[PDB]
């Protein structure tokens, strides 16, 4: 039986190695169990120095959802999350506006919708428009990662055509696609 809560479902992953981009981090999440999870119940974290993936960073990073989080991980030089669940959309246009230190990818239903496949500095980028084709539950996934230094992540979504954004929270988000009442 899976748990069902008002977010996604939040997996981090801790490493010594580089992560240079999103290959790297699907690389990493393939080799092995998560080093935590969590519920991703409200999708705007950091931002923080000092790497996310050392000390108490990883806790601060996630806020109002690290008292969700299985364990504590210990330190490691490099670390992400990946994220998984659902999340209620009408059917229309929307696009995502992301903050983001270090790099990214969201898919939903399958696609990609934001991307940004390479480390940087924390740079907010406003991407491409996609279609939700029928109102509900939407699948959908992110990552996430911290190469070192400072750690930032913010995905927020517009259904106006870029006139306002919004936060995905436990307003909108299932872990299994069912209606959340938590
Ligand atoms: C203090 C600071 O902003 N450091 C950033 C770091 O977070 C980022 O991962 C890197 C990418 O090359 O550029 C920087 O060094
Ligand atoms: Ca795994
Ligand atoms: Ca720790
Ligand atoms: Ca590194
Ligand atoms: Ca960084």
């Amino acid at each position: 039986p899976d748990s069902l809560f008002a977010g996604l479902v939040g997996e981090y992953y801790g490493t010594n190695s580089q992560l240079n981009n999103i290959s790297d981090f699907r690389a990493l999440v393939d080799s092995k169990e998560a080093d935590a999870t969590f519920e991703a119940a409200n999708i705007s974290y950091g931002r923080g120095s000092s790497d996310v993936a050392k000390g108490t960073h990883l806790q601060e990073f996630l806020g109002s959802d690290a008292s969700t989080l299985s364990t504590d991980p210990g330190d490691n030089t490099d670390g992400g999350i990946y994220l998984q669940g659902y999340v209620y959309l009408e059917a229309g246009t929307y696009n995502f506006k992301v903050t983001a230190d270090d790099g990214y990818e969201i898919t939903i239903n399958g696609n990609p919708v934001a991307t940004v496949d390479n480390n940087q500095s924390v740079y907010t980028v406003t991407h491409a428009s996609f279609t939700i084709s029928e109102s509900g539950y939407q699948a959908i996934d992110m990552i996430w990662w911290d190469q070192g230094g400072d750690y930032v992540f913010q995905p927020t979504l517009s259904a106006d055509g870029g006139s306002t954004y919004f936060v995905l929270d436990s307003a909108i988000l299932s872990s299994t696609g069912e209606t959340p009442y938590t």
